[PDB]
């Protein structure tokens, strides 16, 4: 029904990574051959789906774990550059249907900032999408988080370009995988592990002052906010009435509710629940919620049939379906953008 | 207003552990001296609070991390026995106001089963409360989870005695603490880390078949279910429409919704939110929700003023406030139990 | 999808009233020919629909306005008797799938009490369904309400037999129709007028003490309670904090919430909204909510595809879909009643 | 706690009408002496309350039933003019804290249009507030509704001036009162009758095409929309899937949801329920909801302690508390308007 929807947690993979794509599909797809075709296609199948389901514009991003899985920094950087150059060429075929987020190696703040800048200035990319922490160390068992002073140069590039950063999940790896997940491996990914990573990282940015140093910064979480809205009351209470009397206020100057009003966005990717959406409208506000699909891990049909037919007031259907994202991403037109 | 409420996430500590109690208070209390007094008191201050706030009956349990912090199995077992003997003596002073959960060393299934049995048969304890995984290994850096075949003898003791098991959180420790939490330490405890542990463990029990082998088993989570209700739609979708087509069905025979209807309970401890309660009533059902406080980490006043004054239908106020727990714990009377 | 559902706002009309059936259908059906066939059929089409949509048992009642439109008391009573004798014979064809509510002339309390008793004792009817006030007076411009002492003999018959009374709507007529509805006639029926009538009458029963004199009496409203749950807070406030200090307490001894917990039920007829259902769960409680369809004004498909696919915890899906009604109507087994 | 809130269902009475004030207070106040003082005071007590409770600006309007109770058109028009002249002088004492809605005789469209224009152009009033239908006829038993072509000249004046019209309730009178309310009189006012009147009139405006002929017109309902949001699903279904196929489309060209997105607003007057507010956020959207109090029928303390402490995201707290009304009424600065 609604046309001109915007989706922005929508993944692609390079054709040359077929073995890696099949491994990820073995965990998260029930049809590996269709998955390979869909995750690598840009301008045919994806357009056909979008045309059937009222999706005017998609901001595309690299599949997880993507560059965040690559612990050799030279290899990781070369891969990010390769991906960005590739997708820029592909989305030129349909500029009224596609934009792109930058894919980044996050081993080094300045390097990541320069590549984001190249993507925005040269190609008109819409922001960055990164799959949680950067794998690092000689065998990839370490993790680089971005919630510290090293990353100020990077966050300032985001605010200067005035583009958002999407904190996407990745799988647990190395010792964390072995200690917590291997004996309950069916919880890896959407059932639990993904949200544990993203919520940790974003709440780390909150409590380490990233949004105080960079109050213009916009961070996006998928999956209706990776559990955080469920605990908005509890986090707020344990911040304002507990931890902020014990030292948290030194590095965290606003409430969790303020950060969701001013800095944080959530999307509907992979979480096609009107009951949960309504609860998020209460705890986060419809102005801060964006439609998204999570293709090809989720189908256009599941996401769009859900959203198009959900019981919702017309004002919020318009905002969540497209108008919030239109404003955030400064889109002056695209296919069906005012339908 | 409502009298005869039951609370059952209510902690005590042994007087001899004053230094340890002060350390935990330094993280989670804004008034260490009052905290020490309240966590060690059983029969004076706690009764005064309950009398003011309409709490008829409290099931008491040992503070976290408690015995789960003790990696020497001989020491841990001796401590559990000591705690159970102690609290049995203390609650004899007010048997119409207090019951107790067993405190257990969870290093060994048979040992834990025998001590639970002793507590139930000798002292009339109401179940077990355990602070997530058992610390183990020479320096306590390993973790023992209970979602595997070793623990069948223990879960069968729970179902034979027909008493529930409360999966309470504990703090992250060792390598997990260093890798994930030390650089964002204000998230330790109620803001995030606690729920990550409990949800992992309980969803591990689900996906490893514990509730299929032990369909009578009742597991309780605090804090409105440690995020799980927020993702009921998403977990259910990623189980029934994804992982159960890839191998999960071999060890997981019912839906996540079935397990919440048949095996899992949530309490309101530390989560005094009518908006979130309403959402949990939708996703879990009021029949499966129990009032609780989380004293002395939370105050009676905060929990009871919230619940007593929350907008709620009378049927569910009665059930959540006491009648659900009255039935689950087979309470035929206690102070104000039918007021 | 759930089997063995119970629906109980399910209408029929006598074959000899085709003209009246067509007049009503001209207001409320988009396919009059199908409507005529469906509202008169009992044992064929209704079973075809119920078999496709998981409805095990239907409690049938007479179409609105039915006997309540008949202001001649002799004609009205004869019609009620005729209808009850008719439907008792029809349900005997397939008693495993159908029960019936009594149809009554409500001109005279004793007369209506005697006919309800005959229906329960002779035919095993499940209660009464009445279309709001009884038209009366020489030209049918008066209306008989049941919220006064003259009706005590009738309400005592309901409680003695221990069967519920379903307060169904009827159209506005006479002077009320001309003054309020004729100039906005598209609001007649489900859009507004029906709920105005039923809510007035039931809240009349509340404020005139019917449920105080007859505390066992069970009253059922369709359409998720005819707006009343929306104003549960506002009614409760304007009773307990206002009118109960000005004289209402003389004739109304409990709160509106008490009456919903003890006396009043709501059904899902004609209101296939999960968002509104959730809100009713909060304001009324799932123990007091019954599935129903409103056939043939609504389709089995709309009601059952909604309910069967609604996001809902399994506990409440079972209660609302059948278990609440199984208990309330003391039902023997019926098709799929324990599926 | 939020400062600079705007309230706009805030009543006053003329000092010379003490007897009428006391009669109304005998129905709707538990402290008549305080009520008399509060409803007549403008500039002292109202400011004391607003200063304590974070209310920066109050748009005042005339008490119900007000001019709508006056069936002599000459007396009614003279009274409306008197009231507007009176309140314009009162608000000039403290214009930073107060504005006013026009009080109108609604016997004649052109007359009411001319008086609304005088109030806006001469006094800077913010719109009109009218207590439902105008009593009329020789004995006041008739009622004038505004949902027809005779009122086009009036609705065009509202859109030309670009000011809203607040449809406030009044009591039932005359034949309607005797037939429906006299025997259940405790339902008169906030418990039920008020909402029945307003919802009828506004849904009359919908179904008679007022918002099609006047698409810019803004209509406001108090009391969270006078039940209408509860039936948003049911009305929409019975319009789009039923009545719109039977003739309603001839006079009603959009959906009920479209009219709530484009034309209709709701306020929180007298309905201090977060659960119901959340439901209205879903069904109507926070962009269309305005804080209000209903003083002096409700207290500042009840309304403001509720709203200031309600669990709500910060985006919507700001919009509902003041920013929606600041935009709708084109407000200059007032006390704490940007606090
Ligand atoms: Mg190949
Ligand atoms: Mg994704
Ligand atoms: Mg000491
Ligand atoms: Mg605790
Ligand atoms: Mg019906
Ligand atoms: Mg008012």
């Amino acid at each position: 029904h609604m046309l001109g929807k915007i989706a922005l947690e929508e993944a692609f993979a390079l054709p040359r990574f077929e073995e890696k794509t099949r491994w990820w599909a073995s965990l998260f797809s029930t049809d590996a051959e269709t998955h390979v075709k869909e995750i690598t296609d840009i301008n045919k199948i994806r357009i056909e789906h979008a045309d059937k389901h009222g999706v005017g514009y998609q901001i595309l991003s690299y599949t997880a774990p993507g560059v965040q899985d690559i612990w050799d920094p030279v290899e990781a950087q070369a891969l990010a550059v390769e991906i960005n150059d590739y997708i820029a060429e592909q989305v030129r075929v349909n500029p009224d249907r596609f934009g792109a987020f930058a894919t980044l190696s996050m081993h080094n703040p300045k390097e990541a900032a320069d590549e984001l800048r190249r993507c925005v200035e040269k190609y008109g990319f819409k922001g960055a999408l990164v799959n949680d922490t950067q794998r690092a160390g000689p065998d990839g068992d370490d993790m680089i988080f971005y919630d510290n002073a090293d990353w100020d140069i990077f966050w300032q590039t985001c605010t200067e370009l005035d583009v958002p950063f999407y904190m996407h999940p990745r799988n647990p790896t190395g010792t964390i995988y072995e200690k917590l997940w291997a004996d309950r491996k069916w919880l890896v990914g959407p059932p639990l592990s993904f949200a544990h990573g993203v919520s940790l990282h974003v709440l780390g940015m909150v409590t380490n002052g990233v949004f105080d140093r960079h109050p213009k910064l916009q961070i996006i979480m998928g999956h209706l906010g990776e559990h955080v809205p469920f605990d908005m009351w509890r986090i707020n209470h344990w911040f304002e009435d507990r931890k902020k009397l014990l030292g948290l206020a030194e590095t965290c100057k606003k409430t969790i509710r303020d950060y969701f009003a001013e800095n944080i966005w959530i999307t509907t990717s992979g979480h096609f629940s009107t009951t949960t959406l309504n609860f998020c409208m209460a705890e986060v506000g419809s102005d801060r919620i964006l439609f998204s699909i999570d293709y090809p891990f989720e189908t256009f049909s599941d996401a769009c049939e859900w959203f198009d037919n959900a019981e919702l007031n017309g004002t919020d259907r318009l905002k969540i379906g497209r108008e919030n994202a239109k404003k955030l991403f400064k889109l002056d037109s695209y296919k069906d953008s005012s339908a």
